[PDB]
């Protein structure tokens, strides 16, 4: 095809941007007061309460239901968000809802390798438990035999600078001009068009709107890729 490589943005791209807050968010906070409240000091999970350095268990409770509600980003958050996530994926009460064609271009696709704001191993884990379009209610899917790396603030750098580009390219080993980067958010966009990265616009329900004025090639779905 065009490119060699394809790069992949998460939220607002392959995934539902309303996934986050109408599902991850709540079904950890549901699960934040038993975890909590049950406290044997010898636990996975009490390592990780631990670290929050909070031993009065109403305090640690409301301490870590305030940081999701303003969105802070500690990375003990997202340690005990990974393993209240895993158990969730793990038994069934929780699914990545991937769209069906974005499905299909990751299986087709010889390089596709993701970069997101959440942490490696929430990527990995969100594509390990894919709800499947043709029933979504029966077994997950596994695209993780399909991804072939994954790129996070913290291996690459912010999403909205360049230099974070060249460092997922020096990584990729691929010539930028051979690379198309798919995403919702503009901003990430211009940052890959400053090394020579392709860009494409996805747009899909529920996103900002896209204004009538802009530059890049809108993709309402990967069919045509
Ligand atoms: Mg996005």
């Amino acid at each position: 095809d065009n490119y060699s490589t394809y790069l992949l943005d998460i939220e607002g791209t392959v995934c539902p941007i309303s996934f986050v807050k109408e599902t991850l968010f709540p079904y950890f906070t549901n699960k934040v007061p038993q975890l909590v409240q049950q406290d044997t000091r010898d636990s996975p999970v009490s390592n990780i309460l631990s670290q929050f350095h909070i031993d009065n268990k109403e305090q640690l409770q409301a301490h870590i239901l305030e940081l999701v509600a303003k969105d802070v980003k500690d990375p003990i958050l997202k340690q005990l968000q990974g393993y209240v996530w895993a158990h969730g994926y793990e038994s069934g009460q929780i699914k990545a809802p991937v769209y069906a064609d974005a499905i299909d271009f990751i299986k087709r696709k010889k390089r596709v390798f993701i970069y997101s704001s959440g942490s490696v191993k929430a990527q990995k884990l969100l594509f390990g438990y894919v709800q499947d379009p043709n029933a979504p209610a029966h077994d997950s899917l596994d695209l993780n035999s399909y991804i072939d790396g994954y790129f996070d603030i913290n291996t690459s750098g912010k999403k909205t600078e360049t230099q974070s580009y060249a460092n997922i390219l020096r990584d990729i080993g691929a010539k930028a001009s051979e690379v198309l980067f798919l995403s919702d958010n503009p901003l990430e966009l211009d940052a890959a068009a400053g090394v020579g990265i392709a860009t494409g616009l996805a747009s899909r329900p529920g996103n900002a709107p896209v204004p009538d004025g802009q530059k890049y090639q809108v993709y309402k779905n990967f069919e045509t890729l």
